[PDB]
């Protein structure tokens, strides 16, 4: 009734780093899903059912 | 009735790090998921029935 | 009725890094689910039944 | 000097005013290679008293910060330093 | 200074200035490299008398910090030195 | 001078000014390499004296930072030296 939010966090993501210092990397991929980066996905919803927050690097093949 | 949030989280992801000094990595993936970077997701779902979160590197071939 | 709340955490994850000097990796996945990297997946869910958080990494095939 | 209240009121929040870092904050190299710190005379009812008739006299607050000198035989830091040699 | 109450009110939270570190900070090299620190004078009825006739009088306070010095023979920290070699 | 409290409340919250550190800190190298830290004079009441005819005096507070030094006979601190080598 009386609502008072201060820095308050809801659905946040930060500080995500990723440091590559002389790094050497080799990706063939071929007919599939490949993911090496950063991916720093937040999400909040209202009346939100049935959601997703990450599809990171998949494969669907459903029938 | 008399409700204070002060900084409250509420589904936060936060200091995600990652150091890859002298780092060799090689991948050959052929059909399939391959997942190597960092990955930060938060969600915050209100009234989500059935709520999934992440999806990383992964293959779903369902019928 | 009278409810204040301070820094709290209700679905948090936070502080997660990994170190890799010298670090040598090959990951040759054909047709499966290969995750090598860092995952950090946070979820606060209301009126969330059946509500999943990490799918990282896995194969389904459901019939 | 900060100040924060709340007067009069039903509910009140006051606040912090301090310091919150939420984020990267890369730094390559914080490095301090030679500094000094902190060195700073408050002086009193002092009664100093000076006579040189051919010599050197200092007072102040000394503080020497180097990182490189070169050449032969140099000299860096020289606090009551007489240098008199016979050639 | 940093103040935060709540006063004359029906309902309070305060907050007080308390550092946060919530998130990544990433250093290469956090180095000291020769670094004095934390000395500080204060001086108070002092009474100095000074008499020279040819040398050297310092009334600092001497802090040297240094990381490199080059040649044959160099000198580095001098403090109260006398130097009248014969040749 | 960090003050931070609450009265006349239904239900009083106060923080404290106290640090938090919830997340990544990497350091690569967290290193001192030859600093001075702690030492702290304060001057009172002092007397000097001095009647020098050529030579030194210093009335500090020494303290000496350093890292590296090189030369043939080379000399690093030298708090108190009297270099008077004949040839």
């Amino acid at each position: 009734v009386l609502y008072v939010g201060s820095k308050t966090k809801e659905g946040v993501v930060h500080g995500v780093a990723t440091v590559a210092e002389k790094t050497k990397e080799q990706v063939t991929n071929v007919g599939g899903a490949v993911v090496t980066g950063v991916t720093a996905v937040a999400q909040k919803t209202v009346e939100g059912a049935g959601s997703i927050a990450a599809a990171t690097g998949f494969v669907k093949k459903d029938q």
